[PDB]
């Protein structure tokens, strides 16, 4: 693991504030607790995400992965990363860590990004009938997406 | 069809904020607070808002239809200068940023940009104080949140 | 002469900030909070902030008028290390985003340049919990809203 700089200050700054977030062993890996957007059917959702900082950063972007479920178009159901071609869209060298919490992924609960889907079936159903995908969201998030899950979604070497 | 266009769209209706959608993604109305610290601040707007259909390479186009007084904007008309718009639209702008910092920085100060209303301007140059005053006036009689509800189109109008 | 200048002093100070105007556009004092969560976080201070007759293609200056102990802040002068504004500002930069975003994001882990508070580093990287200790007992007597608003001076203070 290499003397990234860049990389070492904006885990910092994410650690030094209010945010949810549990360490690793590593700067380049910590998980963040994430709240759905109000206004979505993801609202009342929990969600823990694995984060990963690369050797490159911020040249490269982070990756994003939803550790307990979520269903959404851009996000891969088992493995609940975030499509890396919705991220490079919004990430820049100068773009703020912080910013993927509080504006890009409340952004994109709000409405998929029309790149291609990593989760198919969402697509479909989110085109043919709105309404009942959102009450099938709804759903799924009030079992999935407690702050219970979200917790215990942590690998446990690094769960609280 | 343009995704983007659709895209940016639904997330702002997806949202707290007030939308009024018409018939289509491309036009639509939001309602508008003043910002605090300005003779606007105690004002209610509604906007037309306007995506072209090479959005986002082209900018929104947004008009003020209940009365504005403002060196930028058009006073017949609502119009926000189309040049001013320009100085901070790019393709990769977020559209919720036009009303969360856009605007409210817009009525703080007015852009030196040519005046839409060139009365407000030498106004404000003049006796930046009396004109503060005719402001909030202005303000208090044409942006009530009710002549905000009743510039929507009819068509379109929550009855 | 400088209508950008103008333009962003106005809507500075059109507003709910607590700006303090000198005679000109050109400087004045803004009060800052520190970031929640950080050692900082119970901390007032005035802010020195100068626009240059080329902005925004020249950054502003900033100062920090009351003490603080940080890395890129040299406490003497109080000026934010050059270096450090001009990796953020650009001529697109909008002002508000110095106060919003530049400084909380700074006092929340410093920029790895050349440090202009040399004791502040050392002591950042040899022992943090030791040295965020001596952060939070600093900022409770010199970081306070009374010693925020003496440091302004005497021509231009409330
Ligand atoms: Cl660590
Ligand atoms: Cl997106
Ligand atoms: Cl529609
Ligand atoms: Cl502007
Ligand atoms: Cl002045
Ligand atoms: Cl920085």
């Amino acid at each position: 693991l290499r003397s990234n700089r860049r990389r070492e200050m904006d885990y910092m700054r994410l650690c030094n504030s209010t945010r949810k977030v549990y360490p690793s062993d590593t700067v380049a890996e910590f998980w963040v607790e994430f709240k759905g957007p109000e206004g979505t059917p993801y609202e009342d959702g929990t969600w823990m995400l694995h984060v990963q900082l690369p050797s490159d950063y911020p040249f490269k972007s982070p990756s994003i992965g939803f550790c307990n479920r979520i269903l959404h178009p851009n996000v891969d159901e088992r493995s609940g990363s975030v499509c890396l071609d919705v991220i490079n869209q919004t990430w820049t060298p100068m773009y703020q860590l912080e910013n993927i919490f509080d504006v890009f992924l409340p952004q994109l609960l709000r409405y998929p990004n029309p790149s291609d889907p990593l989760n198919v079936q969402a697509a479909h159903l989110l085109h043919a009938d709105r309404v009942g995908f959102d009450a099938l969201l709804r759903e799924h998030v009030s079992t999935h997406a407690t702050p219970q899950k979200a917790l215990e979604s942590i690998p446990e070497a690094y769960r609280p």
